[PDB]
């Protein structure tokens, strides 16, 4: 799709079996997604921006859906305000920024 | 252009007649910068992010060029980790994410 910027830009996606809504985030290097289960090992992680950083779990190698786009990566699950979707992933599904 | 986002998309700003860097931030609502002086009067803001709220100044019809594109709008001033280009902006010099 084209997605134009009136609205914030959210869409839903699938992960861990799960639907959720989340944020398009070209400012984000990482995807961030609030707390649920998923399978695997993980490591800590801080991870900050406006207003500070909160401590997340990395997992590797998870598969997601965005928008009807499979992608595979790395997910940080935690307390975020906003599941984010970021660069990690919007790469994989191959969104640009065009003006 | 076309940017992907394999990279931080970091763009020139120009902004009171000093060259900046800034993230173009589909994940922004609003258009946040590092302390700086601006002209006239300022009106209180909180913004939040993914570690919590921030106060901020903002300041209306700022003439601002971005990636050599003018626009003039509402610029938040205080301490944000890195220059974020939001929604507001990116709206006035024509952008969209595309996939
Ligand atoms: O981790 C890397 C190194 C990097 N961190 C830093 C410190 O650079 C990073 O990628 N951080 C990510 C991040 O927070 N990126 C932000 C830009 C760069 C840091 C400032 C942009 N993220 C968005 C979405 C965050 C959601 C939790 C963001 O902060 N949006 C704000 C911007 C402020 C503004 N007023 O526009 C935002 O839109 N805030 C509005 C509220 C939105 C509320 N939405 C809901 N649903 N409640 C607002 N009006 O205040 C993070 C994500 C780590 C990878
Ligand atoms: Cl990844
Ligand atoms: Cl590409
Ligand atoms: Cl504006
Ligand atoms: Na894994």
């Amino acid at each position: 799709p084209q997605i134009t910027l009136w609205k914030r830009p959210l869409v839903t996606i699938k992960i861990g079996g799960q639907l959720k809504e989340a944020l398009l985030d070209t400012g984000a290097d990482d995807t961030v997604i609030e707390e649920m289960s998923l399978p695997g090992r993980w490591k800590p992680k801080m991870i900050g921006g406006i207003g500070g950083f909160i401590k997340v779990r990395q997992y590797d190698q998870i598969i997601i859906e965005i928008a009807g786009h499979k992608a595979i990566g790395t997910v940080l699950v935690g307390p975020t305000p906003v599941n984010v979707i970021g660069r990690n992933l919007l790469t994989q599904i191959g969104a640009t920024l065009n003006f």
